[PDB]
């Protein structure tokens, strides 16, 4: 699909058997989700943003179904105010900016 | 142009007679720039992101030439780690996400 930007570009996603909405974020290097139940081991990391830094749990090789598109990549879980799909996964669905 | 997301989508922009690079950020509602010399009045406000909030100077009806496209809108100036072009201006150049 082609998505305009008059509203926040939210999409429906399936991850860890759970349904969630996430923001298509070209400004996000990596994908991050609010606190959620994901299986397996994880590594502590910290990411940086406009307001400073947050500590998040890094999960690798996580399956996401983005608007009916399956992708596998790194998914961070932590205190983000909003779920964000980062470029690490946007590339896998062939997402592009156009103007 | 069509922009893939294997690299940070930076574009060159001219604002207040100054040359700068800014990140096409679909996850950014509004445009914000690092500290810079901008003319006119401004209103103090605070915006929020990952890791928290920052206090920024809000300027309205500011002219930006984004990759050869002229636009006029609100531009925030403050301690962002990166210059970001927000949806408030992306819409005016007709920018869209595609996959
Ligand atoms: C610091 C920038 C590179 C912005 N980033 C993505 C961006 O889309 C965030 C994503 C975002 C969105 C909502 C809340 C927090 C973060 N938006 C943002 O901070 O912009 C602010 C200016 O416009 C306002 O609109 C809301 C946020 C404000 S980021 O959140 O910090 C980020 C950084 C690293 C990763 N791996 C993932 C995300």
């Amino acid at each position: 699909p082609q998505i305009t930007l008059w509203k926040r570009p939210f999409v429906t996603i399936k991850i860890g058997g759970q349904l969630k909405e996430a923001l298509l974020d070209t400004g996000a290097d990596d994908t991050i989700f609010e606190e959620m139940n994901l299986p397996g081991r994880w590594k502590p990391i910290m990411i940086g943003g406009i307001g400073g830094f947050i500590k998040v749990r890094q999960y690798d090789q996580i399956l996401i179904e983005i608007c009916g598109h399956k992708v596998i990549g790194t998914v961070l879980v932590g205190p983000t105010p909003i779920n964000v799909i980062g470029r690490n996964l946007l590339t896998q669905i062939g997402c592009t900016l156009n103007f």
